């Protein structure tokens, strides 16, 4: 495809509907020195005239979801931080008041950036957690969470086939989630490595439908052609999988019912 409005185009002949998404932010140390190949021996996080991974990737996915969403409401986290460590998400608004599109959502995220901490470890849990509250509160409606990070979950040190605390976590927060009309997408931006990334996806217990998707930005980004394609296959890449799990969503009954049994996760407010 040559724009992200073929790949909209294409999610919504595929079946796509109303989309919510919610969107997590990496703001883990190691984004000081994960852009030493990616991103021209700068942070992940730097704050420039031209816009960083975490940027690209918020602006190529909120332009190819706005279409879904009438509001374009995106609630929006952070975790990784000071505040947060591998325990806690917390919201780029006060009282949790969602984005305003992607726009408010990148606008807010610089913003926010250099007041923040960058901390440790890596665990998608607790934002996996929080959009599992987010989609049990708004009914049961179809949520697409694009978590961008810059690392695989933190493993401390234990080769002899075990799962670290935050693995553990993480692995049993997506597999909880599948109870869910909810897709989740995780995107790697920086150096990585990604390497043990879907061997990882291998150790994920069954699910009812696959709720889960890798995607690697930086990989994508670094090819030899034209900036528009670059963008179109990482959309693509990305997102290419989301209406057949929404579909499943439908076949499972779990769009539009409530699961009853989804712990409410209260987000810290932004530092
Ligand atoms: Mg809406
Ligand atoms: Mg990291």
């Amino acid at each position: 495809y040559s724009s992200l409005e073929q790949v909209t185009e294409a999610l919504a002949r595929a079946g796509l509907e109303s989309s919510n998404l919610i969107v997590g932010i990496d703001f883990t140390k190691s984004n000081e020195w994960t852009g030493a190949r990616s991103f021209n021996r700068k942070s992940l996080h730097f704050i420039g005239s031209s816009p960083n991974p975490y940027e690209q990737a918020i602006t190529i996915i909120g332009r190819t979801l706005a279409a879904f969403d009438e509001d374009n409401l995106i609630p929006c986290y952070g975790f990784g931080d000071a505040s947060t460590h591998d325990q806690d998400v917390f919201s780029f608004n006060s009282e949790d008041r969602f984005c305003n599109g992607f726009e408010e959502v990148l606008s807010r995220y610089k913003e926010i950036v250099p007041q923040l901490k960058l901390a440790g470890p890596t665990s998608f849990a607790p934002i996996i957690d929080m959009a599992m509250t987010i989609v049990e509160q708004s009914g049961g409606q179809y949520h697409v969470l694009v978590i961008i990070a810059d690392g695989q979950v933190t493993r401390s040190v234990d080769e002899n086939g075990q799962l670290s605390p935050q693995e553990q976590k993480t692995v049993d927060a997506i597999v909880q989630a599948s109870k869910l009309p909810l897709s989740i997408v995780l995107v790697g931006v920086g150096d990585g490595p990604w390497d043990m990334m879907r061997e990882f996806d291998d150790n994920i217990p069954a699910r009812a439908f696959d709720n889960f998707q890798f995607v690697n930005f930086t990989e994508i980004m670094a090819k030899n052609k034209a900036q528009s394609l670059k963008e179109t296959e990482f959309a693509l890449s990305a997102l290419m999988e989301i209406p057949q799990q929404y579909k499943a969503t439908i076949e499972l009954n779990l769009l539009g019912r409530r699961n009853g049994y989804i712990p409410e996760r209260f987000p810290l407010p932004p530092p």
